């Protein structure tokens, strides 16, 4: 049960940031508010099949912000909607189902909507 967090993870097109409460680890991940923005983490799992991935997040507006999940290049999950905690240091959870081999693997979260991501603490896996 080990977490991994955003600001130690891969980013494209964000910002570690810290001026919202509430996050673990030294701050979170705010995407960039464009498609394309995402974060990507390197995890470790003693053995291959499907990880129940917990997403610690946060979304003070009213629109979803869906992410696409990929592993080592492959699709996961196609548009997981994150919707609204209401504000922003509200943060909650989200399970997405990744299958992954045993060891090392990249585990991406791709924004692919215009509003781009939610703001992201960690993956939990
Ligand atoms: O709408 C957004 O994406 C952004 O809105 C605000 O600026 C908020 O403080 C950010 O943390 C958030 O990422
Ligand atoms: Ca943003
Ligand atoms: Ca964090």
């Amino acid at each position: 049960p080990v977490d991994y967090q955003a600001e130690d993870a891969t980013i494209v097109q964000g910002a570690v940031e810290s001026n919202h409460a509430g996050y673990t680890g030294t701050g979170f991940v705010n995407y960039d508010n464009v498609a394309g923005s995402s974060v990507e983490w390197t995890v470790t799992v003693p053995s291959a099949g499907t990880y129940d991935v917990v997403v610690r997040y946060a979304n003070g507006t009213t629109t979803s912000r869906p992410l696409d999940f990929s592993v080592n290049g492959s699709i996961s999950a196609s548009g997981v909607a994150f919707g609204s905690t209401g504000t922003w240091p509200a943060w909650t959870t989200k399970t997405v189902r990744v299958t992954l081999a045993a060891g090392v693997n990249k585990i991406k979260a791709v924004a692919t909507t215009a509003n781009g991501g939610p703001n992201v603490d960690k993956i939990t896996l």
